[PDB]
């Protein structure tokens, strides 16, 4: 009800997509009876400074990057646990760092320079330092379609743009430390022209399209 | 302008850290500098026993999020939690273990009043492994036994300033950063101490003040 003031499900994807072409951000909200939670999304194509700044000031400030499993495997990054027992499995990495142009790594610059070197496609191991201040997931294959996660969600978004299928998700944090809800993360995209979008959208969106990405 | 003439309106070395001792017995933060040629990092410390959600808010809104648990290697030991790294190459070897969730009393992990029950799980000198899960949104640390005198970091010295304080060996740290994204120094670290009621101390202030009254910890 609230969500259809960004349009219909089909629209609502649309505009998420062209808002990622364009290098802005968009909203991706899960069901509202797994985490009920609303993070924004960036491409790494166009991360900007001031894009993970913004993330950073407005959310949890874990921020992750999306990689499909054969980026990650290029890494040689291995899942975070051998024996993964988070309530979602969550697919953590170890963390990571850029070896060069960084200094602590946790200032914005220093993550997307970090980001930007994790998601290169020529990208080496050794391009990395572990453990670092960027969390690498490892989507799953199939996407949204096989686990409906905003990690699957990232990089469905990003393939369905046509863009590297890298992207940078972080969970929108309201001022008292509690997590923004749907009113909230409708409000967030109203004021800072971000399109906000659920996992139910691309669910529908792919299979309503056959795309197979 | 250098640093301890910016610092001088705190006190002395010895008042800076005797004042921190005692904002952390009040249940206050503290926000402690590495040195210069370091990280030159101010961070957000507070104590594990008398944390509150609106602590955590504070760091997750001004810091960088990646709130951190520095641990006494035991504690860690017993939460098995090994490093995150068998061989740790960052930079200054900062010892991330696996990060951690609640097993219970969590929902998604990441909110302010979530990350804190974490932690008071985790921090519980009678924890048992299965009280968390892993990977999580708390990221803990392993201090160096000796703390700032074996190795002059953040994460040794929250661990020191909680058992000089007289209060249980577990803190928590995030690093301060400016609304653009950089990340705080000493001039902007001041300001925010000045702001949120947190006095400000140095590494080296720590160690000067262990070596005079506190050798053994
Ligand atoms: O908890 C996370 N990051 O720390 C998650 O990657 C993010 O918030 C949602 O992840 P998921 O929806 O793919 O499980
Ligand atoms: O990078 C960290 N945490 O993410 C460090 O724990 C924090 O910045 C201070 O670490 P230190 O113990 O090397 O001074």
């Amino acid at each position: 009800s609230l969500l259809a003031e960004f349009g219909d499900p089909i629209t609502r994807v649309e505009n998420a997509l062209q808002a990622l072409r364009e290098g802005r951000g968009v909203l991706l909200l899960d069901d509202e009876d797994r985490e009920n939670e609303g993070d924004i999304i960036y491409a790494v194509e166009s991360l900007t400074t001031a894009q993970m700044a913004l993330m950073i000031r407005e959310c949890s400030g874990i921020v992750c990057l999306c990689l499909t499993e054969a980026q990650a495997d290029r890494l040689a990054l291995p899942p975070m646990v051998v024996n993964n027992n988070s309530a979602n499995q969550t697919a953590f990495t170890v963390s990571i760092e850029a070896k060069h142009g960084v200094t602590t790594g946790v200032s914005a610059q220093d993550r997307v320079t970090t980001i930007k070197t994790a998601a290169n496609p020529q990208a080496k191991p050794e391009d990395l330092a572990r453990p670092g201040h960027v969390f690498p997931l490892r989507a799953r294959a199939g996407g949204v379609l096989a686990r409906r996660g905003h990690t699957e969600g990232t990089v469905d978004l990003m393939q369905m743009a046509g863009l590297q299928p890298a992207g940078v998700l972080c969970e929108l944090t309201n001022p008292d430390g509690s997590m923004a809800k749907t009113p909230e993360i409708i409000e967030f995209g109203k004021l800072h022209n971000m399109p906000v979008l659920t996992i139910e959208d691309m669910v529908q969106y792919r299979i309503q399209f056959d795309l197979k990405l």
